[PDB]
């Protein structure tokens, strides 16, 4: 048919009281023999203090987090509690609007033609592609000139100004993180800032509805982010996010009022694998929905994507192929709905 080109909004399937997840969402036995259960984090959760980041000991904790896990929880980040709560509250108010009004922001233009920006789910490439048990509102926040406000929700009316304020506050955290990472790597901070100059940045509001069979679906499939890194905010996280380290899966819980920073595939290539981009996924539960916001920061199209020359001395040579931004972006976009990691094809 053509029906597989336009997937359903899963929040409405859950509201309908659908007895079992439709076959379009059910994972194959090979991909869920895991029981979708993960172990607990053996070491205590990597947590970095931003207010003490200039200190030598916090920079050491940051190094151990990026080399061993590729992510960490950020505390004392300065973002006010009221602001973080209001971004998630207004997001919940949008997902709770009547379906007819939400469909005016659909990423299926006129209900047929797919684009990334908008409300819906990710691209369905083939008819037998397994769908995730979630919806997402995907919006470009940078550069501010390229914002397409027709896809920003108008109700609640505070959505546009509160997201614009949260975006500017996390871009400030973003700059504080690359500075500390540049110290760890021994490079000039201007190496990353030149590639982040007027680079695309996106806000992904995720809604994971409750699922009648949590052991049969993924809230979001296993994936590594393709950005430089991501700033993740979760509303009263009871569980769901699972991060993979050397093949094993571990439950990680973004505690309230803290932010989770995880590296993307772009950073792993630029840093020649000194740090690793963590693969992660979200499992559902039969009881309660889950809402998260991910701020994704990629690099601009100026310079190609390859190991930084300042890191390629005689001792540690290039571990990845240098590649153009275009084909790098095309590889991340195409392999997201597939099993094979795109970044593994760039390794030498
Ligand atoms: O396919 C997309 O646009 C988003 C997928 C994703 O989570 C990522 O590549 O970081
Ligand atoms: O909702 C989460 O905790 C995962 C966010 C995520 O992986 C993404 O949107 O790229
Ligand atoms: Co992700």
């Amino acid at each position: 048919d053509e029906s597989w080109r336009t997937p359903a909004i899963v929040q409405e399937l859950a509201a309908a009281g659908v007895e079992e997840p439709p076959s379009r969402y059910v994972l194959g036995e090979k991909d869920r023999s895991d029981e979708l259960v993960a172990a607990e984090l053996p070491e205590p959760i990597p947590v970095v203090d931003l207010s003490r980041l200039a200190g030598a000991d916090e920079a050491a904790k940051l190094r151990a987090a990026l080399q061993n896990w590729g992510f960490f929880l950020l505390t004392n980040h300065g973002v006010e509690t009221s602001l973080m709560d209001d971004v998630l509250n207004l997001a919940r108010e949008f997902f709770n609007q009547p379906i007819e009004r939400k469909r005016k922001f659909s990423n299926l233009i006129d209900g047929k033609n797919f684009q990334v920006e908008g409300y819906g789910t990710d691209r369905v490439v083939t008819q037998d592609q397994i769908l995730d048990w979630s919806d997402r509102l995907f919006l470009r926040v940078e550069p501010k000139e390229e914002r397409n406000l027709a896809f920003w929700p108008d109700h609640p009316e505070s959505f546009r100004d509160v997201l614009n304020e949260y975006a500017s506050r996390t871009k400030r955290i973003r700059d504080d993180i690359v500075q500390a990472m540049s110290k760890l790597l021994g490079l000039d901070e201007d190496y990353f800032f030149d590639r982040l100059n007027k680079a695309p940045a996106f806000a992904r509001f995720n809604y994971y509805p409750p699922c009648p069979r949590p052991d049969l679906v993924f809230g979001v499939r296993p994936h590594s982010d393709g950005s430089l890194f991501t700033i993740l905010l979760v509303d009263e996280d009871v569980g769901g996010l699972q991060i993979q380290r050397d093949g094993k899966w571990y439950n990680v819980q973004v505690t309230p009022n803290t932010l989770l920073i995880n590296l993307g595939d772009t950073m792993e290539v630029l840093c020649n694998g000194i740090f690793r981009s963590p693969v992660h996924r979200v499992v559902t539960n039969a009881e309660r929905e889950r809402i998260s916001l991910a701020m994704l920061y990629s690099v601009n199209d100026e310079k190609d994507i390859g190991p930084a020359a300042g890191l390629l001395d005689e001792n540690r040579p290039a571990r990845y192929r240098k590649v153009s931004v275009g084909e790098f972006r095309a590889g991340i976009f195409g392999k997201f709905s597939r099993r094979e990691r795109y970044i593994d094809s760039l390794k030498i």
